[PDB]
């Protein structure tokens, strides 16, 4: 009907990763996802290390929610609006899918840049703070 | 064809806002067109001033294209790569059609947070240089 143009794995993805509840989101995940943050220029590979990265800027986002959900088959734009503590926000989630349905690439790109400083202090913090990233470092280039 | 579902404001606009051509931006633009930039959470409106707020941006960036269309109808997000100076950004033109076909909100988001502060410094001097932005401060909100 209204949603048969709707990806399952787009479908499932917008009510775990607003919760920004790790064990939900790794089900999704490639096993070799590319994890690529609005804060640096860098990637972090693996479901594994790549789970624990969205659940801690779940953590960080407040009155997170979607706007729009664009795309087709494997190449979607998920429009979101949250807030850093005080500060708003805008991004939008770029996902592309690979042949089993599962999440390839996830790509975040976000304005305004005072609110992305912000975000990028936090998972500082976060990342430092949570000592499984010692093992997750070497997923991080 | 191939295109049936592409809108052909979409279409210009790709051809357009690459070359930062001020004169051909502006027919695409509604009258009361907001610009949102991926650097202040402000917003610019008019076609007249976003045409020369868009003209700057394209000058700024080098290297511009779009990689993914993504949308339909009158809901879009436009997915480029440029580098600003040698730093490299990704970033997605949101877009919002009104009845006529014309941009009426075009808000952009940007990765990684050191490029987009590069581009707020590049703006702050070309906006502050470009004499016709006297008149055009009272446009931004």
């Amino acid at each position: 009907l209204y949603f048969q143009g709707m990806h399952p794995t787009i479908a499932r993805m917008q009510e775990v990763v607003a919760k920004g509840d790790e064990s939900l989101i790794h089900a999704l995940l490639a096993e070799d996802v590319r994890f690529m943050p609005p804060t640096y220029y860098k990637t972090w590979t693996g479901r594994d290390p790549v789970a624990a990265v969205l659940g801690h800027v779940g953590q960080v986002f407040s009155e997170f929610r979607y706007r729009r959900i664009m795309g087709e088959g494997k190449d979607w734009a998920l429009e979101f609006q949250c807030k850093v503590g005080e500060l708003d926000a805008v991004g939008v989630d770029l996902i592309t899918l690979n042949e089993g349905g599962l999440i390839q690439d996830f790509e975040v790109v976000m304005r305004p840049y005072k609110t992305v400083g912000a975000l990028r202090d936090a998972m500082n913090a976060r990342v430092m703070t949570d000592a499984r990233f010692l093992k997750y470092r070497e997923a991080l280039s």
